[PDB]
């Protein structure tokens, strides 16, 4: 199962890790992808999740716009994980850089709890814009389910670890 990481709450977990690499290590149930309403997965968590499955995850998230359209900004959809998980929770955060309302964070991360365990990024941190201190503030006062928050950046993971409240 999932190994190093440090206990936040009961139910939310941290470690400094490439979320690519640790869903290659852990091959959970459920990888989260920091996703658009387009499913274009081109650069962040998306693109190099999507890099990491030989774009076979761009070839099906095409396939699903073509049939369903666009999700919602704080919706999602469960899709195959590849080579990476079982399944890929693609969860759309606001993008407060493209001027997306931040109030939708909460109902981004209440996709997480359709799931009994996940792998994730935090929401709407990194190109996303929004602050990665707020987002994990909101990641363990919404999620309920057990969630293993991936963090690329050391410098980032330590100064969400030291100013958790
Ligand atoms: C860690 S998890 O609860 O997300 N998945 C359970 C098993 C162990 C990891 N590989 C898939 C099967």
């Amino acid at each position: 199962s999932f190994s190093g990481y440090l206990k936040l709450t009961d139910n939310v977990y941290i470690k400094n890790a490439d979320i690519v690499e640790e869903a290659k290590k852990v091959k959970p149930t459920v990888v989260v992808n920091a996703a658009n309403v387009y499913l274009k997965h081109g650069g962040g968590v998306a693109g190099a999740l999507n890099k990491a499955t030989n774009n076979a995850m761009q070839v099906e998230s095409d396939d699903y716009i073509a049939t369903n359209g666009p999700l919602k900004v704080g919706g999602s959809c469960v899709l195959s994980g590849h080579n990476l998980a079982k399944h890929c929770l693609h969860v759309v955060g606001p993008n407060v850089n493209k001027g997306e309302d931040i109030q939708l964070l909460k109902s981004a991360y209440e996709n997480f709890n359709q799931h009994e365990v996940l792998l994730a990024p935090l929401l709407s941190a990194g190109i996303f814009g929004a602050d990665p201190i707020h987002s994990l503030r909101v990641c363990v006062d919404t999620v309920r389910t057990n969630v293993y928050l991936a963090v690329f950046d050391k410098n980032l993971y330590d100064k969400l670890v030291s100013s958790f409240l």
